[PDB]
């Protein structure tokens, strides 16, 4: 229309802050910097654990935000432990505009109550992440189990009295995560009620048993705090996943290497 | 007419609440012990390390809502890992305690009111020695019971001061007294009218005995078992602490005096 | 028995809570302190072992439900024991503080509305040096009174960046800024004028000190006492916060500002 | 025509009270109550842990002790705990004479200096300790292994700072041992032999490797203190055992069921 | 006639600070507060314990001090657990002067190397102690036994693994400690010796046997740090005495009640 | 190819070195990032309230062997790397090593007579960058004494206080402590030429205060050099240096305390 632009605003403000405190505190359970892809299509994070075992992916869909504008794609590393301790201090129910120039060494986080009467500014020095060596599995799921996303979280808390592993085994009728160690032996079976209205929807193609590291489901199932329900798709000798939906407008799903033997 | 398959022994209480608040108590005084499974109820009798004080626990068969001991056999059993166990146990959900003929092992199964969750967990059993320290009698002299949490809250009040307590039975009240660097301290409690809540002292003359503040907060556990505690006396004889189970059953605890 | 004198000081308050929570404030900067006993009233002044920064506390006589104060006795206190005594007493319950003829020793008394119920704990005390001071008055160019619980998040979030929060008053409102690892901080309130919410700004020019975190956290906590907070300023001058104790006193705190 | 009765039942007096004390020490650390056989062939103590993973065996044969005499087999139980209280206070050269009589309730610890200037005596009530009695796995050691006794204590309170659980792994050249855990991962490797001609007397038939739970490992490393040097025998999925020879009048033998890791 | 009229001083200093570590040590076992009277003719200490049970006399004599003046009698009052922690700080084998100056209430330690390269000095606030009520006791007349200090040491520490009361029962023979408890019983005898020292010197008139607080024995028993060896003296339904010499340059003397029917 | 490397390796000959160190340091911190150059290894670390720091080097000539072609920085938890050294040999050798993107270090000691071996892993961190940097440069008045006198002197001016003053002059120097118990001074004089024996070495008298927690865990440097030198410049960060020399340093810096 007759207009060009060549600088960068790169502004996106989400209405409750609530979502970025959640979300950060559940990705930094994994790593402690990552980079942010801003396209127009909304913000991802892809990034790995240490040991390479453990990946997550995340994306908020531009429809997540109350305003949102990414002409170009940049990308941000972040330190994600400060931008954890950062979003502890912001309250809730302020809005946050997250906010960087055309090239600005700085991300600039904002904050404001829904009255205006308070006003909050942080700004964070970025990084410097190289990019993600990658990469995401592909890659078709056999066996597909849904259920309450804090069932979820306790039968992990649960299991690790026991163990450091969980051994997931899935059955038309339910699942079955169980746990052996020191302090004895346990199982917590789930049964599948079917077929309506809500609670376990099992969905398999056959019987499928896979193991796994508890200290990674665990990191996992801080997922509870942004989706009532939570599913988990498997597939033999492969990486399962773990996806936790947040409101139509993005997800947030984690990927799991088994236990091999 | 018929026997088999076996095998023997299955008690199960409706609210898991119950075991998880009584393991609770008697870990604190002691981190393994047997339990008696008679067909009269379960019982645990056992010592603290250092043969000061003693915890007897009774669980009539009526406590449960299904119960079943043909012939008497001794469970041992790790508190710490129990407690660990039951730690992770919906209080509302049910508690069916099982072990089967000669099987090392003792399986707790829990499950919802609604049935669509069921966790099972084993715990492997020990060999307790099954031990000698005899439970203490009567005469029970002076009798005051009392609001267990104020019990409770009077314990740890009057550690912040000594490590020692004393209590001071009156006509008319009780006080607890303590000393140390911090200062000195009391707490009187009245005896006289209504006395629910209401301190229901009764006793024979006066009588004023000294106890290890450690063991009597072990014991102030007990409120979340009972809503009242009864405390019993008698000169130079180990007192005793008392709740009450809903009528089926009991824990006491008995301490010894200090001396001088 | 004329010295004399005498001899015993007695100061209640209704509700102990009150005591609880200054004590708190005040050891917060110094472990113990003098109390001066007026027929005025109980003021405590002191300073942090650093000489930077300087309470002053005032509880007026009509704060107590009764209070006798003869003559001008002062009582050196261990604040750590106090707040652990202060810590036991219930929140509710009624709490006379007391005083003898010339007795090493003060004694907390506190009782129940219900009378069913009472504790009397006794403090050893001091032996406390005259504090070197002093106070400082009172040209105070310019104020800004907000939420108390407000600055004491303002100042909790701060510290997530630096040691030092930089405080800029200008006629609209106030800008509180911080820097470190971590990055850059900035809060800022708005409100034009003089009105409970949220902030009456009561400037005469603009003015902007900077001061430690430690101590500002120190003084925070007392959004216990008063759901509003003042602080007054003054170039190269010690600010000042003050919490008023409703009608019957006040909280004042007085902290050297930074060069930087 | 001699003399018929009495007294009396037992009188077992060793030189140096250094060696009870040494063993009670070993021992108490499995069980606090055990029964002491006496027969005429020397004292025993043959008990298991709580846990019924592990097994002491004790003898001392009658050529251990200056004087020892127990016509009849009686059994005698006693607290551990109590007699490792008393033989703190008894001096290491000082004698000691374990004595009891026909009828009693009790058994009585006789001490006495080189000088007899100073003579102590000690008596403990004496229990009624159950079986069993299990009593002893046996036999056919496939591999075994031979090293510095302290040696074995240090390599074990060492893989404990990593985990519970040690593996030990038996080679024509050398052992392994490894743990693991938070700290993270340890192993210690003993070379010889051989490496001809001579720890650490490795001889196998086969490689083998077990795991075993340290806490008991730790408690029988304990021996050490009664000889220089100790055995380890191993079989497949069977329990490992572990000597300290005293001085050839005697044995503390340890068994210990493997770790399923 | 050369005289001068004075208001001042004291000056007391030792050659081998251990001394007063190992004496502040020994009654700072017994009372936390105490008065040093200071005459010409040395320093006393005099002292009960809270429970009015037991009681300290010590004194040093002016000839045991490298240097003294006490020209008035002057009293100091002490804080006992200050003072044994600044003595704990002091070389053992450096000197230590100790001095007041009249009215000023505080009282000055100086500590200083052979070599004089180093030099320390603490001071401590003097205390208002009231004077002790209560009266040291007297007719010691004979059973007396004299023994090792160590030995001594031993055998309370020793006897306290069964009770909390020993009992003291002297004969013409030697002496009998005795103790009872959960544990058990025990007993010590000791025999009267020998060739030098005899080594046991009992000296007693007629057989006597009384009983003590285990506690106060043990307090007391510190005194072994002081001189090689002890005494003991009784007296039918009175007060013993334990006393270590220093060795002639002054006295530690403890007094305890018996135990009662 | 005449190869780079690669890798990273760096073995002590006597263990004893690392433990040592690992120690002095983890007094201060619990975990701190281990620069590795080709010049050696560095350590630069500041404890949790921003008032003291620890820079520590070990040059490459301290090690039988060394290899950091090119640089690597590695995190590390000091309270396990604690735990792994308090069980290694004194006079066992000690190969501390790290291969191309590992996720973990590993050390390995060996005895003597290589008839025992031994390997240890430690997962890596995860240390954001140091921030805050060294001082520069005290200049004015210099002590040097005893290493263990000089700790002694800490830990017996803490039983009166928790600040020490230190008084420097011509003649000696003077630490001072006041609290509850007392007071108490403890006066060295200069002694000399060399060496106990109080190198003193000043430009005019000085006069500051420091708190005794950090000088206790500084002190701990005896364990590495008989001698410790303390540097002094007026309201500035004193300093203490424990020097392995020419091999390395351990060197700490503490603000003064202040009105």
């Amino acid at each position: 229309g007759l207009v060009p632009r060549g600088s960068h605003m790169l502004e996106a403000q989400v209405q409750f802050a609530s979502l970025w405190k959640r979300l950060v505190e559940c990705i930094n359970g994994l790593v402690n910097e990552a980079n942010f892809d801003c396209n127009p299509g909304g913000l991802s994070v892809q990034a790995m654990d240490s040991s390479h075992v453990a990946l997550v992916h995340m994306l908020l869909r531009d429809d997540c935000f109350v305003k949102y504008q990414c002409g170009r794609n940049s990308i941000l590393g972040l330190n994600l432990a400060s931008l954890s301790k950062v979003l502890k201090i912001v309250d809730s129910n302020d809005s946050l505009s997250l906010r960087h120039d055309d090239d600005s060494d700085v991300v600039t986080l904002t904050s404001e109550n829904p009255e205006k009467t308070r006003k909050c500014e942080y700004q964070l020095k970025l990084l410097e992440i190289e990019a993600e060596s990658m990469g995401i599995p592909e890659m078709d799921y056999r066996s597909t189990v849904t259920l309450n996303s804090a069932e979820f979280a306790k039968i992990v808390r649960d299991m690790q009295v026991f163990g450091d592993t969980v051994t997931i085994a899935i059955s038309k009728e339910g699942v079955k995560f169980s746990s052996s160690g020191d302090v004895g032996q346990g199982y917590t079976f789930l049964q599948a009620a079917g077929v309506s209205d809500r609670g376990v929807e099992v969905t398999m193609e056959e019987p499928i048993t896979l193991s796994f590291a508890l200290r990674f489901m665990g990191i996992f199932a801080k997922g509870s705090t942004l989706s009532e329900r939570v599913t988990l798709k498997f597939a033999k000798d492969s990486p399962c996943m773990v996806e936790y939906g947040i409101d139509n407008v993005g997800y947030l799903r984690y990927y799991l290497a088994p236990k091999v033997d």
